[PDB]
């Protein structure tokens, strides 16, 4: 209709007028409008059928469909794609019709297919690995959660070894120990670590202000990236602040450090094997950095991780927790759905600012500053000192 | 910000101004805009987390939360709901924060909780049963589909006994036969049958034109509702055309007829046990009516269902197929996701108009008229005659 076409034009123009945070606000508003305007039948159909997207994306990934379509220079028929990818022709046609209906691909007026933005996204290895993680790891845990809670009379989940994960995968191990026995899941996780989120904390972190008159002499450490994965934070730090002296150290387990060597700069960033359940070896660093680490642990274990760092700190040292800080009320779906998932798989939780401060106070830490860098979903670098 | 509030105001006014079909078009446009404006990370987070809605709706149903909240006269704290419903207080608080973020409930400015439109929807028994069906029946089949297809080198699914269902539930039975052996699932399906879709075919079906000079004597049947469930079509027919002569007959299996007695009118509608895989007993009826029946069967079995009716027809008899008629191109998510689901569970498929005509021609039937009654997703009463 002319009205819906005009709605689309105006929302597209408003989205172009603003920045990425304004666009995120607009998208959340579109979701709220959808939910408020759907009929009861629509609500049930949406909940029933939006499930299809993850399974169908998993199939397209298995087939290599999104990568292939992303590199195509002209629209492709369903028969061409089926023959190229080794898929039944009718199966491929039905899959593509569904995918086009949810913009996973685009369907042309002559019933051929081209890449959409979502096609290109699912072709990126790290983002593809995120979707595959949702299918193979998250889905079974969420499928097990309702009956787990029912059988246990709805307990408050507090223990990584006693949550829905153990029911879903028929094991008594916690998720992290179980994963070490699953090579294909490990391989997918290694690809998942190559995804770099944007924006990052350096977009708003006032580094020179927080540094003050800290001296890197004689040979002190500026930045210790604890569980840093591929070291993206270290790389971006050296990129934005190339002249700031001090050691920059990536700490992780040996297999992921080995994976990180391929893309690490030739010099300037150390790779130090370190298990963050053991005392922090680097003494007196300016910043001990924990990005998306503590969210994966219940309070008692997250506390242990902080307690292992505290003895290494001097008066100028800071622990920087870079993580989600959802609000007391009005939290968005992308910071509450995470909470349900990490509850069900890891026994952990999202933490408000007050909850972060309580946890850190148990380690003897005090919040000095908080630097938000995403909106409306809150990710922030929280700077803690001793006392 | 102010912009988001203005978008909501204007879209709400436009939605109020139009009818249900215009609102459905607007909602589809809002979904398309959301998908087109999300970031790559947003896409993966959405696919990862929208899954949570079905699991959390199942938990809320298990707790009786939506029915309870729907009958509350004031906002309720999370502690009050937890204590009343027998749920851990922190678990209840986290569940409610997530539900509020996806409008499954509403959160007030003082962090209490009231019903939303979706709360009320999930409190309705038939719609609740739809959500429970999505969780317990659809989700396992979709979880099994990618590896089923991979192990079988991506076959065209054509057989109700050889699809993802058999892997999901570790059985050689087809879905309907297996479900008949599962009493709790049967009970849920009986509640699901009490949901009546709106609008229905009588909103556009020119009954008097199709009847012509047809005579109901001697004791002939006007309308035979084959697999009619609770008999809603019979009830609405008698309601809209109370003076039209001719028997009106609800045909289904005995347990469903028994369930239907509670809500059936005291006179005017016959309850006749009949299995639609067997020859049709009522001879020379004007309309043999099949609503949302044939979509659940692959072509050879749907053909058998029609062939069991054809010998009962005289020259004035018509078979009326009331079902989805998705377009050749540009089909919507609510008529393609259905296709993927019924492929994976039942071996069946959605059918375009041309595919319906091919199938019916195998039974000796010819399309006379097609009366659409929903938009933009196509449901239509297709009228077939002999020859
Ligand atoms: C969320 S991932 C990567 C987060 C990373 N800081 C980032 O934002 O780029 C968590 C990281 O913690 C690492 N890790 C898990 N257990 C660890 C342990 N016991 N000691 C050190 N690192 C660990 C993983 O190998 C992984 O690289
Ligand atoms: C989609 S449901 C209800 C459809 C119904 N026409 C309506 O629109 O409400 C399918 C119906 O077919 C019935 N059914 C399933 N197998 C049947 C059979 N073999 N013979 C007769 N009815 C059957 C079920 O009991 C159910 O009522
Ligand atoms: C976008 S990739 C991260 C997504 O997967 C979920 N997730 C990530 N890592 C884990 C993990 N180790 N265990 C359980 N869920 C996870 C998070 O809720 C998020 O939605
Ligand atoms: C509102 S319920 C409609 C849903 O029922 C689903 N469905 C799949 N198999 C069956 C079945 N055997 N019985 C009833 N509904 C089913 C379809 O996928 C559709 O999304």
């Amino acid at each position: 209709m002319e009205t819906v076409a005009a709605i689309k034009t105006l929302i597209q123009q408003l989205a172009q007028s603003t920045d990425q945070f304004g666009r995120a606000e607009i998208n959340d508003a579109l979701r709220e409008l959808q939910y408020s305007l759907e009929t009861p039948f629509d609500t049930v159909m949406r909940m029933s059928l939006d499930t299809c997207q993850v399974a169908v994306a998993r199939i397209g990934s298995d087939l290599g469909l999104f990568k292939h379509l992303s590199q195509c220079a002209s629209p492709q028929s369903a028969e061409e794609l089926a023959d190229h990818l080794g898929c039944g022709r009718e199966l491929m046609s039905r899959l593509l019709r569904y995918m086009a209906s949810v913009r996973m691909v685009q369907q042309t007026d002559d019933i051929k297919y081209i890449s959409s933005n979502i096609t290109q996204t699912l072709a990126v290895p790290g983002l593809e690995a995120g979707m595959r993680h949702a299918f193979e790891n998250l889905w079974p845990v969420l499928m097990a959660l309702p009956d787990f809670l029912a059988e246990r009379k709805y307990p408050d989940i507090v223990d990584a070894k006693d949550t829905a994960f153990q029911k879903a995968f028929n094991t008594d191990q916690d998720c992290f120990h179980w994963l070490a026995t699953q090579p294909t899941r490990i391989a997918n996780f290694k690809v998942l670590l190559t995804d770099e989120r944007t924006p990052n904390f350096l977009s708003t972190f006032p580094l020179e202000k927080e540094l003050g008159s800290w001296s890197a002499e004689p040979e002190k450490a500026l930045f210790v990236d604890i569980g840093g994965g591929m070291g993206h934070a270290c790389i971006r730090l050296r990129e934005k602040y190339p002249n700031q002296p001090g050691r920059v150290i990536l700490q992780d387990l040996p297999p992921v450090l080995q994976a990180a060597q391929a893309t690490l700069p030739l010099s300037g960033i150390e790779s130090m094997p370190h298990n963050f359940h053991t005392p922090q070896p680097v003494q007196g660093a300016k910043f001990y950095f924990l990005r998306l680490i503590l969210r994966d642990f219940p309070d008692h274990q997250a506390l242990e991780i902080l307690q292992n760092i505290v003895p290494a700190m001097d008066a100028e040292s800071r622990i920087v927790i870079d993580d989600g800080v959802p609000p007391e009320k009005g939290a968005r779906w992308a910071e509450t759905g995470t909470d349900i998932c990490i509850m069900s798989a890891l026994g952990s939780k999202e933490r408000t600012q007050r909850q972060w401060e309580e946890l850190a106070a148990k380690a003897g830490l005090q919040l000095q500053a908080l630097y938000q860098y995403t909106w409306p979903v809150v990710n922030a670098a929280m700077v803690f000192s001793l006392q």
